[PDB]
């Protein structure tokens, strides 16, 4: 907020100091253009070192930090004794006035000291909490000119005509934190801070801030009327043209912002607002008592009430919906008791120092904490048993971690806070340095150091934002900011700039690839968003209630997707409609229960149930009548016991939570070991299958042994971590050539021989897609296609195929593919046009929601999908051919089971292919069908490269190209693996990997419709990855 529309201030809050400590040291700066307050940094500027204490007859006026004053009645005997102020109940006054008096502030166990100086009035002396960490304000001739703290520093304050200049650490370093200039009256007209912002100020000769700005370029003026009120404010880059209107007659302030909205904000005796109205006419009211919030009802009438104790704390608080939460204290005003519907009850226990010692979650379960004489927290104990353990340097800083399996990571801070080495609990160090800019433009360097000899830059620019960044190959991505530090423009390693643009109120409105090509978003009066499109050109339009969420979603067809909400702002229903008839094509209503949680949710394709516990876990999932029961450990809340339709999966965890044993069905159970880091270095079967792995010294895998039972795999990197070897035992070696994009333009898989056995080499257009991918086979061309993008997706592509003969080449193939797209960014047709053959054409069918619901083949075959409400495939069928069929189960996102269903129609449940996955994770773990077991080895990016049975020996082996085609060859009676990259499943009618939302084409690289979150994805709608063996997208974004 830049104006107080209850008074017309022009108000501004600057961080200035903060210090780390016992006793955390801050400082910030507050004007106001009306004020009459006095701090270090001299008029209408107050601090929190500045706080005082006046005797004003029988009263005792209080100063806070921002010039507000509270009133005390001073007793006969001038003895006060948690004195309290109404307006402020937080506050507690105590102390003889002949002695010394103390502010202790419940918010936060922290007392202020005020001792006697001049005509009765008290400054401050020490600040305090209650374990006797100590902070001495020293003051000679009148100004504060030391801080002495009790950890172990000393501030020096360094004074010239009365006007501060400087703040200092004196001992046991010297260090410039804050420095200050003045103008002609005496106006803090310059301050420098080496943690915060540098600004400058200029104020007319009453004090009025008539502009400030920055070290580049942010520049604001703001004009007054006679009476000190803010009427217009305006950046020089445009920015926030606003102005201001008063009425002190009606108590209404109106706002008149740069993009031509009307907000009207009605306010009472204390300067607070009782009613507003947006620039959309959306109203909203609040009830207040004497400076205290009551009540606040929104523009829906959804009104939410504030009850309070004795004591002056919230104690109740009445929600929409009929839900409540309540709160108790102690007697210092520590939150003890959080009382939440559901009989969610937590508890807060502390001791005699305030210190919080123990924790009991709803589930009566206990978190036992330790403490040191001084504030510091010790140990922790977990319900388990699990104990954390930490030590701290000389500013009670963390300095050494001990993790319950007892590893220990040390680090080292700075005086300032800033990290300066980190160790991990097997010994390997990361090293920050910093670096000031002692030429030209301000400015800092980190000097990152790792373990592994890889060494990074970071720089930041006059403003401490991110101005560079430098990988350990020496690639640097730059960044350019405006005005209020947006981001407006970022340059790869390669040169090529992305582009931002912002309206008046500095809200995102066009963004400009490195093709050149616009992403436009467009807002309303009130600030949503009302529309956007993308580079295609496609615009969609939305449409909003009066609480501010979205209700119709307008695509280009026609179509209108339709929203209810709850009163606690849950979707219930979902239609679709078109053009301008109102008739409903589809429907989708979410159920929930009395504690707002989804317990059904039903289309006209599945209906899927969740049951709960008393803790809100899910303890049951259905999809279409097939059930999947879980069972919890009772101290860590994680799935300990699974079942569907009578197999039983068991999981036993460690102390960190770490999966240690797991076991189906009866099988020998597979157990796992980790190191000191927490990462998998071995899991072991009594039926034979071993799997040893190790990691670099920055955690990442490189080492894989297993156990026609042996496998040695090899990781390699590059210093920017960019995956550039591979050593494989039955596949051979791989080399990668990466881009300044980190994008793999050669990879060369090579055998035993010299010349490599098979090679890609690929090329990149601007927005980093797929352009030319050229093969060879033993040296000599194999194949070479060249694929052309429009607007960022894949719309031609020549490709030609050689055969070698005799020492000559000779086409064969002689294809060219064409992509046709309809109006909401969907892939409808792909067409390849073959010289004289007939053309093979693909057709695709969508719904509303830009899933495909049917898929034709170039031979006339049909396929058909079906999908959930939550966009999980559930069936696909042949809707013309005599093919079989097939049905999926879910257990949240990850496809668990794939049931095969005969062509009469009936799924065959007794021959499902189960994929095991850690809950929550989309690394497969292992594999049962027909009772039949086999463990999985995955590589760097999780996806499955061996099937192994419980013996170890390998009974499939994958073979892919790098973009995702798979092609090894294994034997007939070998189990079916369909997984590709994590999230994919591999559609064997058509060679699409369906992800969970989009289908992908591994050999475009692209998606077949635009990216359903929209820009929340990335700049590239139709796009997987930058390099797909570094990169993953379990979901369809």
């Amino acid at each position: 907020e830049p104006v107080d529309i209850g008074t017309g201030d022009f108000l501004q809050h600057f961080s200035v100091l903060s210090l780390p400590g016992s006793l955390p040291l801050t400082l910030s700066r507050f004007y106001r253009s009306q004020a009459k307050g006095t701090g270090i940094f001299g008029p209408k500027w107050t601090d929190e070192w500045s706080c005082m204490l006046t005797v004003h007859g029988n009263d005792m006026h209080f100063t806070n930090h921002e010039g507000v004053d509270l009133y005390y009645r001073i007793p006969q005997n001038g003895i006060f004794r948690d004195t309290a102020n109404s307006r402020q109940a937080y506050y507690r006054l105590s102390g003889d006035i002949r002695d010394e008096l103390t502010i202790f502030d419940r918010r936060s166990q922290h007392s202020q000291i005020f001792s006697l100086t001049d005509n009765g009035i008290y400054l401050l002396s020490a600040i305090h909490d209650r374990y006797g960490n100590r902070a001495d304000f020293i003051r000679t001739e009148g100004l504060l000119t030391g801080i002495h703290h009790s950890d172990g520093y000393t501030l020096a304050l360094g004074w010239q005509q009365r006007q501060l200049v400087s703040i200092d650490l004196a001992t046991p370093q010297r260090q410039r934190l804050v420095t200050c200039h003045y103008d002609k009256n005496g106006y803090l007209a310059e301050c420098d801070t080496i943690q915060f912002s540098h600004l400058w100020h200029e104020y007319t000769s009453e004090g009025w801030m008539t502009r400030w700005r920055d070290t580049d370029k942010t520049c604001v003026d703001i004009v007054y009327d006679t009476l000190g009120r803010t009427v217009s404010t305006l950046s020089t880059e445009g920015y926030f043209d606003d102005q201001f209107l008063y009425n002190d007659d009606e108590k209404c302030t109106t706002y008149l912002d740069a993009e031509g909205g009307e907000t009207r904000y009605w306010y009472n005796g204390d300067g607070l607002v009782t009613r507003s109205i947006d620039p959309l006419g959306r109203e909203e009211t609040s009830v207040w008592e004497n400076t205290r919030l009551r009540s606040r009802t929104d523009a829906l009438g959804r009104t939410t009430a504030y009850d309070y104790n004795n004591e002056g704390e919230i104690s109740r608080v009445s929600l929409p919906g009929g839900y409540s939460l309540y709160y108790d204290y102690n007697e210092h005003g520590q939150l003890t008791r959080l009382s939440a519907p559901g009989n969610q009850v937590w508890l807060w226990e502390y001791d005699g120092k305030g210190s919080m010692v123990c924790l009991t979650d709803p589930q009566g379960r206990q978190q036992q904490f330790s403490y040191s004489e001084h504030g510091d927290l010790l140990r922790q104990i977990m319900p388990n048993g699990a104990t954390w353990r930490w030590s701290h340097d000389a500013l009670h800083q963390v300095r050494a971690t001990t993790a319950p399996d007892g590893g220990v990571t040390q680090t080292e801070q700075d005086i300032l806070g800033r990290l300066l080495s980190v160790k991990d609990p097997l010994g390997y160090t990361t090293q920050f340095r910093y670096s000031k800019n002692h030429a030209g433009p301000q400015g800092s360097v980190e000097e990152i150091r790792r373990p592994d000899g890889v060494r990074e830059l970071m720089r930041q620019n006059s403003e401490k934002l991110p101005e560079s960044f430098t990988d350990g190959e020496g690639n640097t991505t730059r960044y350019e900011y405006g005005a209020f530090d947006l981001l407006t423009a970022v340059i790869r390693p390669d040169g090529e700039r992305l582009a931002c643009r912002y309206d008046k109120l500095t809200r995102l409105t066009e963004i400009t690839n490195a093709e050149g090509e616009h992403y436009r978003l467009r807002y309303d009066k009130a600030g949503q968003l009302v529309a956007e499109t993308d580079f295609t050109g496609r615009t969609l339009t939305y449409s909003y209630d009066a609480a501010g969420r979205c209700i119709r979603t307008t695509f280009p067809d026609g179509t209108h997707l339709n929203r209810q909400y709850s009163t606690t702002d849950q979707v219930t229903r979902e239609e679709v409609a078109q053009g301008d008839s109102d008739r409903v094509l589809s429907c989708t209503t979410f159920i929930y229960d009395a504690l707002s949680r989804l317990t059904e949710a039903r289309n006209n394709d599945a209906t899927v149930t969740y049951e709960y516990d008393d803790a809100s876990r899910v303890t049951a999932e259905t999809i279409n009548g097939r059930r999947t029961e879980y069972n919890y450990d009772p101290d860590q809340d994680t799935v300990s016991q699974r079942t569907t339709a009578g197999i039983t999966e068991c999981f036993t965890r460690g102390l960190t939570g770490e999966l240690t044993q797991w076991q189906i069905d009866g099988h020998t159970p597979l157990t796992l070991e980790h190191d000191l880091r927490g990462q998998e270095i071995s899991r072991q079967s009594e039926a034979g299958f071993s799997l040893r792995q190790n990691y670099t010294p920055t955690g990442m895998l490189t080492g894989q042994q297993a156990g026609n039972n042996t496998l040695q795999r090899q990781w390699l990197y590059d210093k920017a971590y960019n995956l550039t070897m591979i050593s494989d035992s039955l596949r051979g070696t791989m080399v990668n050539s990466v881009t300044a994009n980190d994008q793999i333009s050669h990879a060369t898989w090579t055998g035993s021989s010299d010349i490599p056995m098979r090679e890609e080499r690929f090329a990149y257009d601007r927005n980093l897609n797929i352009t030319r991918r050229q093969t060879q086979v033993n040296g000599v061309p194999d194949s070479e296609a060249y694929q052309h993008q429009q607007h960022g997706r894949v719309t031609s592509r020549e490709y030609k195929a050689w055969r070698h003969t005799t020492q000559f080449v000779r086409v064969i193939r002689d294809e060219q593919t064409t992509w046709k797209y309809d109006v909401n960014g969907r892939l409808v047709e792909k067409l390849i046009d073959k010289g004289g053959y007939r053309p093979l054409r693909w057709r695709y069918r969508w719904d509303a929601r830009s899933q495909l619901t049917g898929l034709e083949t170039p031979e006339g075959e049909r396929r058909e999908y079906k999908y959930d409400p939550f966009g999980r495939r559930i069936s696909k069928r042949c809707t013309n051919r005599d093919r079989p069929g097939t049905d999926f189960h879910w257990n949240g996102d990850q496809l668990t089971e794939e049931i095969p269903v005969g062509t009469d129609g009936t799924p065959e449940y007794e021959n499902a292919i189960r994929w095991i996955y850690e809950p929550g994770s989309f690394t497969p773990l292992a594999r049962y069908e027909k009772g039949q077991l086999h463990y999985t080895i995955t590589d760097t990016v999780g996806r499955i490269q061996e099937l192994l049975t419980e013996d170890g020996t390998i009974v499939w082996r994958g073979k892919q190209h790098l973009w995702g085609r798979e092609e090894g060859r294994n034997k007939d009676d070998a189990p079916s693996c369909r997984l590709r990259f994590p999230g994919q499943y591999e559609d064997e009618e058509s060679g699409l990997y369906y992800n969970r939302f989009r289908y992908y084409d591994c050999e475009a690289g692209q998606y077949l419709c635009a990216d359903p979150i929209g820009l929340r994805g990335g700049i590239n709608l139709y796009a997987y990855a930058p390099n797909p063996l570094s990169w993953i997208d379990p979901l369809g974004l």
